[PDB]
């Protein structure tokens, strides 16, 4: 039994939710919680910026030194890094970027990191809201990752949409 409350059953192991994914980790403090990151670990936007500025811009503090000592991430790569006020730790995954002409084959890789952790909460990687992107984004995930996932879904109107076409 873990802390994770109001979320749908897609899978043995996948979980969703119509949720702000700031706000579910808040409340949750979960073990792992899930960035949307780019090679960089520059958390500009979306989950990245969202998830930084609720840690008070201490994520991206500690992303530069990383990259500094590290060099930049593979897309389909991971890093875990604190997960500062909102978690135990931060599993910072890069999915493939489409619109970079980045393999959208990268997006299992991606989500290959999850199984090293025994339960996430995680957003959508390399989905955006329109078109059969975040369909097929989540038929990954469920036939990817074999752990615990909990999904938050920030757009509703999505999350409706991926709930009534799940196979
Ligand atoms: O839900 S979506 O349509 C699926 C793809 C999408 C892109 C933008 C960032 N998203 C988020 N997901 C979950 N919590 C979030 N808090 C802030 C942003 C956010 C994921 C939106």
């Amino acid at each position: 039994v873990n802390s994770f409350s109001g979320y749908l059953k897609l899978t043995d192991n996948v979980y969703i939710k119509n949720a702000d994914i700031v706000e579910e980790a808040k409340k949750v403090k979960p073990t792992v919680v899930v960035n949307a990151a780019n090679v960089y670990l520059k958390h500009g936007g979306g989950v990245a910026g969202a998830l930084n500025k609720a840690t008070n811009n201490a994520m991206q503090v500690e992303s530069d030194d990383y990259i500094a000592t590290n060099g930049p991430l593979k897309v389909g790569g991971s890093c875990v890094l604190s997960g500062h006020n909102l978690a135990k730790h931060c599993l910072h995954v890069v999915g493939p970027n489409v619109n970079k002409g980045e393999d959208i084959q990268l997006l299992k890789s991606a989500y290959e990191n999850f199984n090293q952790h025994e339960v996430l909460l995680a957003p959508l990687l390399s989905a955006g809201i329109f078109g059969a992107d975040p369909i097929h984004s989540l038929r990954v995930c469920v036939d990817t990752v074999r752990t615990n996932v909990y999904l938050a879904v920030f757009d509703k109107n999505l999350y409706d949409k991926l709930v009534s076409s799940f196979l």
